[PDB]
């Protein structure tokens, strides 16, 4: 936390770095210091608040011949906690939130630092987009460079599938391109491979144009629990890729379009959308709301940065979060009644079992064009336990891990920003081994010292 | 656009400048020059395009030294084609969009390029919000200069009725922070002022809470104005700040929430919400939702980051625009009547009429306390021409200047946010005369020269 560095190093440090810095002492070192995942509680020795390319530049060389451990944050999102350390130095993007929005390219250059909510803010000013993740908080740093998907993902790719190039400056502190025909071994590996490689300062992306959603949101008691998954798994089977649907088991909240009755309940909380036109929405939408009885629907047609912005509305943000993930390649019988048992025994109002169904776009991507392991595997599910009380952490961390291992034999792989801060040991089996070791050639070459190890870390061959 | 610029001028704002330059015979040029308003086609020398305070310095002491012509950008919003000039030079701030917020002091400060939809992003991460305007890509720099108003003005005010201090780049090219206790004079005048001051880089701001706000639209026929109209001028006159409602005289939008027999007709779009709990938001909201026979009613409870993005939902972003505002104290029938026969002329899909009511904590700011005027007229009507063919110019223009003259016996002041490119007259009467007075006063002082002159100008 106060480590010695060498004054001559921090004075050249110093003269070099444009941006701000925060060290133990300030006044804003707690607020600081904190990331969304409320458990985590680490105390760095420095806080480098970067503003450019150069100031990136001049944090990991100064982290390196310092030899302070690197924490590179985008949003401060980690499920894992990888974004503060403890005695070193966070090379902080989060004032690098700049988009560039050329209309006639249908292209976007955006900072490394930059909020999902800051890049569709921009993009929709031209009524373009891209795929990106469902809150709008969220970090595109940390979510690109594990793949990234959302609500447009079915339609048009893992947010990786619209990457077309990046800055990245490397572990020597040298700046590269890595693109097609720039560094092509480096531009496969951030394509999935997560922050291993270096500090993306801008990433460079293909824009569609998407016009207005239609949406819904409905609610099903668990009673029809069985029914309504099953419907959901067996639509989604055959589904056109413009209709993207959610199932998240949950306590109902306490909002007025549901009956008080229902009101910190479990149910099914079914959010559903069209990516295309919303006359066709409205038709889609409808053949599928009636899964089982619906209760608290709401139906709108919103611009695309209203339906990011929507995820997923509630009185409280959570403090204190714990997820275990995995993919499935089918959702069967056996395993929907294990998701439904584990389900009901939900306790915190924020907690949620969300099963996503990927598919379309992503799956018609080959295996191998990309770091990004699992695209033939359409479901996923999440046991995202969420709440205050840190006197509760062992109850909700039990009920996630209680609910994992109850399905550990339907699953496989793991999406990387879905790990929580115990699961370094997943790496080799969320990647595979071909993907693991092609990686591990990467890192051996662009960072073999593995300068940047908070990550879901690939260790350098 | 291609004057003869001095070698040691230039080579000075090169080593001190650390931004992008895009000058005319760039690929970029034709698409970094176009802003907001389509019918705005000008060809600057050089756009700047500033990543710091520094960068502003070194643009604003490089245009003085040129006599470069200075225009600002924040977002390129300008109703009036302010954000960009032919010849001269555009600070270009869009690349300064950063926002830090302290969510232990409920405090933001903001960049002068941020877009709103940016800073809410920002806020709502942490649950927090201030007011700003409904349309998510509108820039914080030009709105909250000269005011801002939006959903939440009704319970927390105007964006300036939030601001606690600026950082601001003076045109001697000083840096300056004004607050209620630091350049106090200047702190007044741009809650309200514009950009004639000189250019913001930083923008302080208190934060409130805001949870789930529940949200309302519905649409009535036009022929059911007059009762909607009075129904919606009465009851606004004794509302809950909490309550905010605006309607929109428009041709009613395709979508599928419409039956397909109102589509391109003639309507009110009236759009609601109330800013507290949301079972108390339902209840007031069921209360005015049959000011008319409703028809594609849409209720929603939205995070308030979801409700600043949903205006509106629309398949093309309109290229031509023309603007014809003023304030109402009172929306007496006779006028409502003229809005009604002007608003019946509306022949083309991306045009409104918008009907506004403030006040609630707007008006409960002493009229003195800002640069802002018009704090005690609660109305606001805006013939907001949009379209897209340049041969229609014509056409639309004399619409809604017809509308402004029929109505003209009614208003008073103006927003100066919402001024066209032909207002620049209006100045003097939107202010009122002890204000403009004041805000010359304050322009001598901080820009004797009138290096700031693209804006609603306030001459020294
Ligand atoms: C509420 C919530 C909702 C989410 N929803 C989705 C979703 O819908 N879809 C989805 O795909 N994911 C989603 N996620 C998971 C998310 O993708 C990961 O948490 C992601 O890692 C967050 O990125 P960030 O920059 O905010 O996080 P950080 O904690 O800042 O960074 C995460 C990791 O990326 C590295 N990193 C960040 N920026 C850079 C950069 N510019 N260059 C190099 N390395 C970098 C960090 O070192 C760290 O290892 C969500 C997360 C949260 C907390
Ligand atoms: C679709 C749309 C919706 C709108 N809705 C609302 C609304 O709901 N409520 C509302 O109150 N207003 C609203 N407006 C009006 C808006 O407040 C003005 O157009 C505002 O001037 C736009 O700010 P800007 O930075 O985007 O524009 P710009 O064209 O970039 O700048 C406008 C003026 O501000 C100056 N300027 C901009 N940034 C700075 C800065 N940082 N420092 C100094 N000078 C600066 C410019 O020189 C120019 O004179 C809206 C505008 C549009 C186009």
């Amino acid at each position: 936390q106060f480590p010695q560095l060498d004054p001559a190093t921090l004075a050249a440090f110093s003269a070099a770095f444009r941006g701000e810095l925060i060290w133990p002492s300030d006044a804003d070192y707690d607020e600081a210091r904190r990331i969304w995942n409320g458990t985590i509680d680490r105390r760095p020795a420095l806080i480098a608040r970067c503003t450019s390319t150069p100031d990136v530049v001049a944090a990991v060389s100064f982290a390196r011949k310092s030899g302070l451990l690197v924490a590179v944050r985008g949003g401060g999102h980690s499920m894992a906690g990888h974004s503060v350390c403890d005695g070193g130095i966070v090379i902080d993007l989060s004032l690098m939130n700049s988009i560039k929005v050329s209309r006639r390219l249908r292209r976007a250059r955006a900072q490394g630092g930059c909020l999902l909510g800051a890049f569709d803010t921009a993009t929709q000013a031209h009524m373009l987009a891209t795929p990106a993740g469902v809150v709008s908080h969220t970090g595109l740093g940390g979510l690109v460079l594990g793949g990234g998907f959302g609500w447009l993902s079915r339609k048009y790719g893992l947010s990786i599938d619209n990457l077309t190039s990046v800055e990245i400056v490397t572990a020597d502190g040298g700046v590269l391109t890595a693109s097609d025909t720039e560094n092509p071994d480096l531009f496969w590996a951030v394509r999935g491979g997560g922050g291993n490689f270096g500090v993306v300062t801008a990433f460079e992306f293909d824009l569609h144009r998407v016009g207005p959603v239609r949406f819904a949101s409905t609610y099903y008691s668990l009673d029809e629990g069985p029914q309504v998954i099953r419907a959901w798994r067996d639509h989604m089977a055959t589904a056109p890729d413009e209709l993207t649907w959610a199932l998240y088991l949950r306590l109902a909240p306490p909002l007025p379009e549901l009956p008080a009755d229902m009101h910190g309940k479990p149910v099914i909380c079914a959010m559903s959308c069209w990516i295309g036109d919303p006359h066709e929405g409205e038709r889609q939408l409808e053949s599928i709301l009636h899964a089982g009885k619906p209760h608290g629907l709401t139906k709108a047609t919103l611009p695309y940065r209203a339906l990011q912005a929507y995820s997923f509305p509630g009185a409280v943000v959570p403090d204190r979060i714990y997820t275990k993930s995995g993919y499935l390649n089918e959702l069967s019988d056996e395993a929907t009644d294990t998701v439904l048992e584990h389900a009901a025994d939900i306790a915190s109002p924020f907690t949620q079992l969300e099963l996503l169904y990927l598919g379309g776009a992503v799956a018609r991507v080959p295996d191998d064009a990309t770091a990004y392991p699992n695209r033939q595997s359409p479901f996923v599910t999440n046991l995202a336990a969420a709440w205050m009380d840190p006197t509760e952490d062992a109850r909700h961390t039990a009920w996630a891990r209680e609910g994992y291992r109850a399905l550990a034999g339907h699953l496989s792989g793991g999406y990387v920003n879905f790990m929580n801060p115990g699961e370094a040991d997943r790496t080799r089996e969320a990647y595979g081994a071909a993907k693991f070791e092609r990686l591990q050639g990467v890192k051996a070459k662009y960072d073999p010292t593995n300068l940047f190890r908070l990550n879901q870390n690939i260790p350098p061959s």
